[PDB]
Order: C-alpha cells, then sequence, then structure tokens
C-alpha cells in the first residue's frame, strides 16, 4: 500500500512491442483488434509514448501481418525511446501540425567519410515527394543515397513544435556534421531505472512531488494542502542527487537546478540576485521543481557563521520560501548530508518538512545497485553477485561504483602483457576479450575502497530461533511481550491492559542475550537498532550528548524496532562498581536514557530492551514500571540444551555421523554457550592441523573432540553460579534501599 | 602483479646502443637484421625514443660495422637524451618535413673565445651542402671551421615543429651567446630515477594518471570510470612535490601547475580568477594534469575559516571540480602533508576520492636515497651505505638529502689549511683531490640534522624467532592464529569456523611478550604497527581522542597487519588500580578501543595483540568473545630454556669456548628472560674494565659470569611466582564478578 504508485497494469492503450521489416521509420504499427478500440486514422501524426520523455511523431497504422497485443516498430525506435524488450509504447494521435519553413537539415557521423557535395541532396534528397513530413526533433535513423546507412540529426528552428512541412521553402545545409559524444549524454542520462535499493523512498516522492504537480485539483477536491518543502538527507554517497537528476529527466514540469558551491562561490550583492532569479523562473513558467543540491552549504545556522553575506542569503531564502503560494504551483526540494547543521528555521512549518530519508541500503538493496552497475560490464562465468552483496556492509552506493571500478582495472593487470604504453593506440584483440572474474571481486572487495562509511544501521537480523539451542520457555514469553500486541491489538483493549514496553535480560556471561534479542526482531520482521555500552560512553570525550536523543528518533521513524541497549554493565561501572570511586550507577548517559525512555508512549511500536550480566550494580532507576519491568533471568544452560547447543553450532560443519553429542553435553557442566561455541572452535582448529600437514579425507572427526575437551576451561566460576541464583531469585527488591 | 607497470621488456624495435666513430651528429645507426623487422628506407628521419622524452632528428642508416643487437651512436647522444648505457632506443621514421624559411642559427660558450666576425658563417657554414638540415630543437653538438669542437644551440621558430629546409631564406646571427646555466636545468631536471624508495605508490599513480590519458578506449571498452580526483600525502620532506615535477617531464600532456601559497598571496577577487584560468587552459589543451601543490593553504576547513575570500576559493574549488566532464580529459592532482585539515567535502566521490600515501621509507627505501643523492659525489673507499642505511631511522628523503650535504661540508673542514677566505679563487688542487670519508657520515649521522620527524611507523620487524629462547608451544600455537588463516582461506570455509582475531599475552614482567609478537610479524611478513600503552594516555592533556580512530585505520591500509598493544597494565593503572581511587580500568581510551575493535570483519587480514603483565586490573571487556578472546600464559622460563636464552643473547658476542652455559641456566630459578639479558650484559661490563685497564686479549672470559652472578638479583618474588599461577588456571572467569 505504501508502494502504491509502481501500479501500472491494465492500460487499454498499453502495450508491448515487436517485429518491423521497415527500415524507413516514418511508419508505425497499428492493430486491427486495436484500432477497434481506437481513433485510430489514416495519416499524419501519432503521439505514442514510452519511457524518459523523448517520443517519435511520423506516418503510422498498415500492418497486422504481425499478430497482435504486440507492436510492429522499426528497430531503430529501440536506440530511440526506450532500452529494449517488455515496456510499453502508449499511443494517441496529435494530428494536423502547421505547415512553415521547412525544418532542420543537419548530418552528424558517416557523411564526413566520403564525397559530400550539397550533402542533403546528394543522398537524402529522393526521399521526400509528396509524403511530407510529419516530424519531431531528435529523431536519429539510417537514411542514404548510398551503402544503405548513415545516421542524421535536427538543427533548426522555425517554430520550436513539429510541422508538417511544404516546398518553396529556405533550409540550409551550411553547419558542420559532429561526433558521437552528444548522442551518449542522451542515452546515459539517468531515469527512475538507474537508482536502485529506494523503492519505498521513491514512493514517497512521487506522492509528494509528482501527484500534486500533474493532479493540482485532486488535492483541491478533498481539501487538503500540498507540501512545498521536500528535503532529501543521508549520508554521503547515497545516490541523493543521483534521485535529483532522475526526477529531472521524469517530469513534465519545469526544472531548475540551484548548486549551493556555486551560489556561494559568487561575489557579495551578486549571490543574493542568482536566487532571486532563480525563484523568479519557475513562478513565471507554471508547474515547476526548484531544487537546491547541497543545501547545507548556504544555510548553516546564524548563530554560528561570521560574514553578513553569509546570514543574507539564509534570510534571503526564507523570504523567498514564504513567497509561495499554492496559486504558483511550484516544489521546492533540497538534499543534504548534514540535516542537522541546517538552520533550523528553514525546516519549521511551511518551509521545509516532509523529510525523506535516504539510508544505507541492506544486502537485498546493494544486489539492485551492483547489477545496475554491472549491467554494462562484460563479466565471466564464475561471478556470483548475491555472494558479492553478501560481503560488503558499510558500503554505500557510491563505494559499490568503486568497488566495480576496482575489479575492473585489476583485469588489466592480468593482461597487461598484450597492452603497451608506447604504442599509441592498441590493437583490439584484447579489446574485445578482457572480461571481468571473480577472483577479481575478491580482491577489490578486500583493498582500500572497503574503507566505506559505517555508523548506526536499522535491519532486520538474519539470525532465526534455529540458531538458538534450548531457551523455550523466553522464546514462548518473548513473542507474547513483542508480537501479540503489535500483531493482535484488538486483545489488549478488550481485557483493558496496555502493554508494557520494556525488558531486562540478566544471566552469567555467555548465555544468548544477544541472541535472544536479534532473534525476536527478525521473527516479528521488525527493524534492530543495537547499542553496545562501550559507545555510549566514547562520544563524550568529543561532548556530544545528542547522540542519545537522535537514537531513540531514529527508531522513531523505524519503528516497528527493537532498540536494545548492550552490554549495560559497562556504563554502571563507569564509575568502577558500586562501593568503586562511590557514585552510583546514574550519571552521564543513564540520566539522558531514563529520561528518552519516558517520551515514547505505551501505544508505540518500539520496544526496548535492556541486557547485564552484572546485576548488582544496575541502578535502580532501570527498573521502575514503565521502563524496564520486565526481568527475565537467562540460566546457564542445562545438560538437555547442551545437546541443542552444540548442535546449532555445528550446522555450518562437515561432522561424522560417528560423533556422539549427548556424550558431550553431560560432561560440560559449568559451561555456558560461549564455552561450548569454543570447543567447536578449537575442535576445527585441530582438524586444520591435519589437513595441511595431510597435504605433507576433509571432514572433522570423531578423535579431534576428544582433543579439545581437555583443555576446555569453565568461564563461569562456582560461586557465581549461586550469587546469580540470588538476584535470580529477588531483584524487584533492589531498588528502595 | 601491483608493480606490473615496471614491465618494460621484449619490444622488438627496443635495443640497446654502443660504439659509433662518426662525430657528425647528423647520422644515426642501423643494422642490416634490424631493418629486416623494420620498414627503415634512405634519408630523411627517424623518431628516435629515449629517456625523459627529448629526442634526436636527423639522416639515418648506413653501419653494421659494429655488430647487431646493439646501436652505433655519435657520443654525444649521450649527453643529449639519455644517461648513458644499459637503457633503449626507440625508433621509427617520420619521413619528409616541412621546407620553410631555415632555422634557428645561434651559439652558446666557445664562440665568444677567440675572432667571431659574422660567426655561423666564420666557422660552420661549410657543413651542409645539398644535405640539408634535417633537423629538430634542442640537439647540442660539436661543429667547428678550427679547433675541432664547439657546442650550439637553437633560437629561432619559423613553425613550432620541425623542418627539412631550403636555400634563398633569411636568418640571423643577430644574438648574444649564452653560458652554461641553461644547460644544466635540463640535464638536472627531475624523471622517475631521481625517486627511490617509492615503487609501490608509482605503480599506483601510473595506473591512477598515465594509463587512463594514453589510453582512454580501454577504461571506456570495459566501461568503467576513471578517478579524475588523485590526492598524494605523507609527512614532510617525503618527496611529494618531488613526484609531482617527475609526473611532469614523463607526461605527453599538457601540465598546468598550481602553488596552494601563490594563490593566496594575491589580491582578493584576483586569485578568484587565476584558478578559473588554470581549468580552463586545460580543458582546452586536449588531456592534461592539474597540480595543485599545498593543496590545505588554500582549502582549510569552511567551520573553521575568517574571511569571507577564504570560504569564496573553497566554493570555487569545489565548483569547478563538478565542472570535469570525462570528455575533457583532464585528471587533477594535489599535494598535502595535512590530510585531516583539508575541507571534508574536497575529498568526497568525485572530487578526491584515490588517495596515495607516500611513507616514511624504510631501511631498504633509504638506502635507494642515499645512492640518488650520492651519486654525483666523490666518495671515499670506507663509506659503507647500507651500513648508514640502517643506522637513520626517523629521517625522511629530505633528511638524508641534509645528511649528505653536513657530511660534505664536515670534509671541507679538514682541508680548511689549503683554502683561503682572503683569495678570490682559490686553487684547483684541493677542488680535484677532495673527497667525503665513513669518518664523516659518522660526524654528521650524530649531529642536529639527525633530529628528524618521528612518528608511528608501519615495518616488518627485524626479529625472527632465532632471537627468542624457549617457548616452542606458543611458536607453533601463533603460527595457527595468524598463518593459517592468512596462507590457508581453504581450510577455514570447509569446517565453517570463523578465525578469531586477536589473542592476549600475560605473564610475568621480562618473560618476552614483545619478541613473540614482534616475530610472528616476522614470519608472516607482515606488517607491524605497535602502540604502548604510556602514548595512549599521554595525547588527551592536548585532547585528541581521534588518534586512536586514526590508529585502527592506519593499521587497515596496512594490512595484513598486526596491531599490537603493549603494556596495557599502565591504562588500567590510569586510576591507580581496581580499589584505587575507585575507578574500574575502563575510561577514556578503552571505551574508544573497544568500539574501534569491533568495527573490523571477522574476514579481515589485520590481526590484534594485547599485552599486560597485571592480570588483576584488566578490564572484563577486553576478554570477550570477539575482541581478545584467545588467552595465552607465557611463564617464567624454566632450567632447559634458560639455556636457550643465554646462547641467542650472546650471539653477537666473544664467548670463550670454555663457558659453560647451563651450569648457570641451572643455579638460576626465579629469574626471567629480562633478568639473564641483564647477566650478560654486566659480564660484557665487566670485561671493558680490563680491555682499558688491560692498556695501560679482547674475548669475553669465564670469570667474567662468575663475577657477575654474584650481585645478580632475582626480579619476581616468590609471591607473584604462585599467584600468577592463580590468574593463569583460570582467568576465563573474571568478567562477571
Ligand atoms: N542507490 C543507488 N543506485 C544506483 N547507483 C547509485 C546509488 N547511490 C549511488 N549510486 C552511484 O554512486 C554515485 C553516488 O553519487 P550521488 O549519490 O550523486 O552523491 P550523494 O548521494 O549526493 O552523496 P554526496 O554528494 O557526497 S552528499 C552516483 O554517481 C551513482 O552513479
Ligand atoms: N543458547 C545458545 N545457543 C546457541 N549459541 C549460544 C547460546 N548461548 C551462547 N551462544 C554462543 O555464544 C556466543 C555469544 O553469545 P551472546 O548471545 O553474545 O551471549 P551474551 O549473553 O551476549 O554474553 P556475552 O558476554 O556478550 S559472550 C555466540 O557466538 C553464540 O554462538
Ligand atoms: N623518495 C625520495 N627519493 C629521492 N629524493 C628525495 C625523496 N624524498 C625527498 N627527496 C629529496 O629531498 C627533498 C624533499 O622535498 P620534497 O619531497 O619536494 O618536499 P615534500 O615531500 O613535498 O615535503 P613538504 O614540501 O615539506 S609537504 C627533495 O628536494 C628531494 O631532492
Ligand atoms: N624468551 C626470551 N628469549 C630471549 N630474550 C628474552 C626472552 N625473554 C626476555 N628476553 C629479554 O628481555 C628483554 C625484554 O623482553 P620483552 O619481550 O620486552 O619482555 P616483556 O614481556 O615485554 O616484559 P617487559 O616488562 O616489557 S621487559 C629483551 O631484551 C630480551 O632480550
Ligand atoms: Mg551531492
Ligand atoms: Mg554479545
Ligand atoms: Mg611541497
Ligand atoms: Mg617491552
Amino acid at each position: 500500500l505504501s508502494t502504491a504508485i509502481l501500479k501500472q497494469k491494465n492500460r487499454p492503450n498499453r502495450l508491448i512491442v515487436d517485429e518491423a521489416i521497415n527500415e524507413d521509420n516514418s511508419v508505425v504499427s497499428l492493430s486491427q483488434p486495436k484500432m477497434d478500440e481506437l481513433q485510430l486514422f489514416r495519416g499524419d501524426t501519432v503521439l505514442l509514448k514510452g519511457k524518459k520523455r523523448r517520443e517519435a511523431v511520423c506516418i503510422v497504422l498498415s500492418d497486422d501481418t504481425c499478430s497482435d497485443e504486440k507492436i510492429r516498430m522499426n528497430r531503430v525506435v529501440r536506440n530511440n525511446l526506450r532500452v529494449r524488450l517488455g515496456d510499453v509504447i502508449s499511443i494517441q494521435p496529435c494530428p494536423d501540425v502547421k505547415y512553415g519553413k521547412r525544418i532542420h537539415v543537419l548530418p552528424i557521423d558517416d557523411t564526413v567519410e566520403g564525397i559530400t557535395g550539397n550533402l542533403f541532396e546528394v543522398y537524402l534528397k529522393p526521399y521526400f515527394l509528396e509524403a511530407y513530413r510529419p516530424i519531431r526533433k531528435g529523431d536519429i535513423f539510417l537514411v542514404r543515397g548510398g551503402m544503405r546507412a548513415v545516421e542524421f540529426k535536427v538543427v533548426e528552428t522555425d517554430p520550436s513544435p513539429y510541422c508538417i512541412v511544404a516546398p518553396d521553402t529556405v533550409i540550409h545545409c551550411e553547419g558542420e556534421p559532429i561526433k558521437r559524444e552528444d548522442e551518449e549524454e542522451s542515452l546515459n542520462e539517468v531515469g527512475y531505472d538507474d537508482i536502485g535499493g529506494c523503492r519505498k523512498q521513491l514512493a514517497q516522492i512521487k506522492e509528494m512531488v509528482e501527484l500534486p504537480l500533474r493532479h493540482p485539483a485532486l488535492f483541491k477536491a478533498i481539501g487538503v494542502k500540498p507540501p512545498r518543502g521536500i528535503l532529501l538527507y543521508g549520508p554521503p554517497g547515497t545516490g541523493k542527487t543521483l534521485i535529483a537528476r532522475a526526477v529531472a529527466n521524469e517530469t513534465g514540469a519545469f526544472f531548475f537546478l540551484i548548486n549551493g558551491p556555486e551560489i556561494m562561490s559568487k561575489l557579495a550583492g551578486e549571490s543574493e540576485s542568482n536566487l532571486r532569479k532563480a525563484f523568479e523562473e519557475a513562478e513565471k513558467n507554471a508547474p515547476a521543481i526548484i531544487f537546491i543540491d547541497e543545501l547545507d552549504a548556504i544555510a548553516p545556522k546564524r548563530e554560528k557563521t561570521h560574514g553578513e553575506v553569509e546570514r543574507r542569503i539564509v534570510s534571503q531564502l526564507l523570504t523567498l520560501m514564504d513567497g509561495l503560494k499554492q496559486r504558483a504551483h511550484v516544489i521546492v526540494m533540497a538534499a543534504t548530508n548534514r540535516p542537522n547543521s541546517i538552520d533550523p528555521a528553514l525546516r519549521r512549518f511551511g518551509r521545509f518538512d516532509r523529510e525523506v530519508d535516504i539510508g544505507i541500503p541492506d544486502a537485498t538493496g546493494r544486489l539492485e545497485i551492483l547489477q545496475i552497475h554491472t549491467k554494462n560490464m562484460k563479466l565471466a562465468d564464475d561471478v556470483d553477485l548475491e555472494q558479492v552483496a553478501n560481503e560488503t556492509h558499510g558500503h554505500v552506493g557510491a563505494d559499490l561504483a568503486a568497488l566495480c571500478s576496482e575489479a575492473a582495472l585489476q583485469a588489466i593487470r592480468k593482461k597487461m602483457d598484450l597492452i603497451d604504453l608506447e604504442d599509441e593506440t592498441i590493437d583490439a584483440e584484447v579489446m574485445n576479450s578482457l572480461a571481468v572474474t571473480m577472483d577479481d571481486f575478491r580482491w577489490a572487495l578486500s583493498q582500500s575502497n572497503p574503507s566505506a562509511l559505517r555508523e548506526t544501521v536499522v535491519e532486520v537480523p538474519q539470525v532465526t530461533w534455529e540458531d538458538i539451542g534450548g531457551l523455550e520457555d523466553v522464546k514462548r514469553e518473548l513473542q507474547e511481550l513483542v508480537q501479540y500486541p503489535v500483531e493482535h491489538p484488538d486483545k489488549f483493549l478488550k481485557f483493558g491492559m496496555t502493554p508494557s514496553k520494556g525488558v531486562l535480560f540478566y544471566g552469567p556471561p555467555g548465555c544468548g542475550k544477544t541472541l535472544l534479542a536479534k532473534a525476536i526482531a527478525n521473527e516479528c520482521q521488525a527493524n534492530f537498532i543495537s547499542i553496545k555500552g562501550p559507545e555510549l560512553l566514547t562520544m563524550w570525550f568529543g561532548e556530544s550528548e545528542a547522540n542519545v536523543r537522535e537514537i531513540f528518533d531514529k527508531a522513531r521513524q523505524a519503528a516497528p524496532c527493537v532498540l536494545f541497549f548492550d552490554e549495560l554493565d559497562s556504563i554502571a561501572k563507569a564509575r568502577g562498581g558500586n562501593i568503586g570511586d562511590g557514585g552510583g550507577a546514574a550519571d552521564r548517559v543513564i540520566n539522558q536514557i531514563l529520561t528518552e525512555m519516558d517520551g515514547m508512549s505505551t501505544k508505540k511500536n518500539v520496544f526496548i530492551i535492556g541486557a547485564t550480566n552484572r546485576p548488582d550494580i544496575i541502578d535502580p532507576a532501570i527498573l521502575r514500571p514503565g521502563r524496564l519491568d520486565q526481568l527475565i533471568y537467562i540460566p546457564l544452560p542445562d545438560e538437555k540444551s547442551r545437546v541443542a547447543i552444540l548442535k546449532a553450532n555445528l550446522r555450518k560443519s562437515p561432522v561424522a555421523k560417528d560423533v556422539d553429542l549427548e556424550f558431550l553435553a553431560k560432561m560440560t557442566n559449568g559451561f555456558s554457550g560461549a564455552d561450548l561455541t569454543e570447543i567447536c572452535q578449537r575442535a576445527c582448529k585441530l582438524a586444520i592441523r591435519e589437513s595441511i600437514e595431510s597435504e605433507i579425507v576433509p571432514e572433522i572427526r570423531r578423535d579431534h573432540f576428544e582433543e579439545a575437551m581437555r583443555f576446555a576451561r569453565r568461564s563461569v566460576s562456582d560461586n557465581d553460579i549461586r550469587k546469580y541464583e540470588m538476584f535470580a531469585q529477588t531483584l524487584q527488591q533492589s531498588r528502595g534501599f
């Protein structure tokens, strides 16, 4: 429902494309049963429509040699118009265009090779006799008096719109033909298909941008105001600017583009005028989209800035933003990677209010990007992109761009024998055969460019219950605390209770407190934000406490979300202990957390979870009803669960059939799940000491586990086990003395 | 494979040089079996190619008197063209150049001595009869009507390109002949051979700079984008600017050079124009390289800078950087020693993204520099440069330059008798004989200029296992933790384990924890970054915590790397102890380390190692699985290892045959390896008390060791030995209470 703009199917006038024989591109197909639906008439022009604007306007009709539900058409219309198969041509005629002084007439490429003379006469002139030219600017097709093809372009403008011309007219061949490059920048020009990884954010942009522009009567009918303020933001390199020029190409609205730096590089008293000129050009031209790219360049905080020409431009922009009446039909967009450095006044109601967040893409989204990049490359058969896309984490769209680049250049090194640098233009017997293998993507993925931007990430964890041995009651217990209130709202208001929003895990180390949290976030299919305690205490050597307020906020957009504060013992030991230097646990971040924890509605779909293995030093305030009032003690695994731990840890290993698991599980008593996973890691570490020596077979054996069990060491003491059972019994008391 | 651009061999047209008799340099050699490969024709011109551009274009062919695979040629072509032997002349003809108004005609040196008149007529005129002048500007050769040689230069330009001229023409002798200096600045001009110590960084510069320029079709073919943003950085004096003018001389691309200060010294509103003029001059001239030297002069952070003419130039540069379309074929380079003071916006994708790091050279690299400097000097026979290059550590390329200088000037002092300062031009009987001895390099290497830039260094240690007595299991044990995952990736994914990334050494003082780490970094041949704890705590009196984030980053470029945090006890005692003032160990840097330690992939090739001799105060958080979960206790040496310690410590000493080692080893019980090394140092301290007295023989004797053993003192207590065996047994428990 949030994607509902992607919906496009079932338009009667909407149909696919297929073969033509006719290499004079004047023609356009028909269909006999389709005209039955249509108004179509003999002669002049159709408006056929397609991807990314530009279209073809020329003579039409007679066909049906090829069958129908598909459209005949001249395969040059594929280099023009769309990319290729499967999409739609959209046709209605636009008849009887005006008769002018004739139009255009200039070549591009192959006319310069060979004998020219007066050109258009030499080759093309016989082609128009009483046919005369329904035409549009931008058509490039093959025509000759000769070897049977050369392409051709357009120059002159008598009117701006397209014509059906007459003779007696004056035209000119007097120009110079041209090179390719002007064509590629038409074909490389970006559409909605070059962006990948953001579906959810495009659905919000067309609802905000496109829909009010084309259909202003809608909001006018239900009586609602369109926002004029869209503000895009995200980390560097995430494709913000890219979504700009996509929407530039995809609109029927005049598009003006302001570069923040380009405004500031100007002289004083002048750059004040460039803005005033940009808001005047749009308002004149009916609907329009102004886009101010890199906004925080021109508008930082009036409280920290120096020059008076810097403070005007910010007060200049405010005075234009309020000069927008709905009558004008103008939408102002903007893009910034530092949304918190923007002047606060710009983000208030009536200026920039709607926000759209372009985030770091996840493993699905970054696969979609890798495919948009490499679709021009030639790849080997050993290339598994679903394998690559899994191995790149901190990478945003611009890193995958520089990843595909460092792999191609690694392939050019294996070829450095057959390339010379002393030669002028090298042979093409390598130029064709040079392809990119997976052995390269392993090399690029290990290099510098893997250095990438990495900060708070919000995603569904990949760990399911199947990764967790034992603990079957808490799995049951958690599902109630999280699923049912989010899944079944009817049950709770009925019986009159309000759900509780928070949970505290406690127990000995290594018993799975982290796994339980990531697991339930995957079952509810909610988002997961994880902040380890040592990260709370680090940032304040630079002294920024807004980063805690920023995390609760960030989880609010991501609702439904579980917000998991891990290793709370590290914060309560930030003083060293209860006796310690003599502080309590509450200081620093904890007072800022208990505050922000209370600003969240009990109806909220965000759900907080703590964890600590030091229940003695957690301060009384965290445990209050309304904060984390659900306490759950996770014990060491018993003997029957140690069976279940060992099994799940080995699901990725080539264990032998003869290894007897429940033999281990009952000889290991004070071990936690961290200890058993450590046994398995050494067992495989003794299997490799064979494997390399066995060279100078490969399935881990029953002897190795025997060997590992010797050194194995119990991580939880005999006194610890007891003491946890003291807090396991009553930690409610705690607070109050 | 990363060096693959150095590859140059097997070009058919590529061959060496050898003797000619012919002192009229118009000629150029041939070969009879080589022309069989060639197209070579009789008369006019060849393009012969060589080192650092400039070449010779003149008559060619007839030879074979001298044998082939070598080339005859006139030894003046050696002062021109290359330096000397062993390199290549590269030849193809460029026939039939145009017939002009004649060209040049002006002398340099020896014509001013003697009788001139009208010059060119007096001596050189008979030399051209129906031979007429295939020629190029820059040839300097011997010609006379007279004593049989004087050299000669070029002045006029009728066309820019070179000519085969005719008579009836008008030329002029009307200029004034000239001094040498204009020639030396041609010969001292810097090539790729003046730089030394960076091979790995040049391979990256030609892949980034040269290859896209000469061969833009390559990246166009495999469909990849060349970077326009190369940014060089490093400490002062490391030869950044030097790599600039090398690439200046070595390119066929127009080279423009911006000096940062020279931009800023200009008036306001003007220096804005000098940049705009510099990006316009390049774009006009096809491929081109703009180099902005000392970048951080013009572009510091827009958040800390004052004047508005300082903020324009930064927004001026941003607006030019984005005005670069690939069509332009321009690469913008830059150089800075303060990469973290550059405005953040310049380093984002699409502006300056590729980085190349010119580091402090190591002992090999600085030997290569010393040889590039002293190759003009006359050296004595006592000079061992491999000995000098070992003794200079904090020295970068510009210190070795000022080292070779302070040694030459020390040699001029021993000569101060035969030099007078009251004389005008001193005698040359010293001017020839003055040479540089090793007794000087000892003096220079002890002086001020040894004061040098010294900070974090990344290198393979010079200590191998042979330096370490005993500890044979940990040597085995370490190799698995480090080598096999880096050497044999096949074994680990097979059995399904992920390797663990970190190790914690603990034990009593002086037992070799430092040696074990440096040793395994040498065996894997990986890089070694060492940060002693007291260095973590010092910088924050200036309050900079980015230096911890900067160390993990720095180890990431250096992968494979071992990152060794030494003396962690000093950090955990930064409060004084557990009871202490009442803190825990975690504060300060430790919370910033545990954070940065987690941002490193388990697939990473960087490997972290800690060490502490105070296992009681290390905080629980370091030991968590995923951080340092491998604990290894290094015990005091037993009796059989104390034998092995004493032997390795003495490998550099003239021990007598009669000294009985295992006698010592069993009378020393509570001693650690630090204690035994201390015995050996006093034993040699008692040998020198003889040696000087023995003057008023030299091999250390068996008596001395007897004498030292008396005072020897046990550094580890009797209660310490026990207590370590308590933590040696269970330190896993630790965390959790
Ligand atoms: N989601 C995406 N899908 C496809 N390509 C992408 C995506 N994101 C980035 N790219 C590519 O990588 C480059 C990233 O540049 P942009 O996204 O335009 O810069 P940005 O996201 O505005 O970040 P800045 O400019 O540093 S604040 C673009 O040239 C794209 O070709
Ligand atoms: N019940 C369990 N089932 C499966 N694996 C477990 C279990 N308990 C612990 N482990 C293993 O122990 C490791 C750490 O588990 P966590 O969930 O991080 O434990 P924790 O409660 O966070 O305690 P620490 O101190 O952070 S190790 C994981 O790699 C798991 O494979
Ligand atoms: N790697 C090297 N090989 C040979 N000579 C070097 C090397 N590095 C420095 N030198 C010499 O020492 C001088 C160092 O100056 P540069 O390297 O040009 O300055 P820099 O490295 O840009 O440092 P700055 O200017 O203080 S940021 C040069 O004149 C070189 O002659
Ligand atoms: N096993 C050993 N073999 C050879 N030399 C040793 C050994 N143990 C200690 N030493 C000597 O002791 C000195 C210091 O050794 P380190 O490796 O620094 O010991 P450590 O574990 O760092 O303890 P400290 O407190 O730093 S001395 C070196 O000069 C070594 O020569
Ligand atoms: Mg941008
Ligand atoms: Mg954990
Ligand atoms: Mg410099
Ligand atoms: Mg040491």
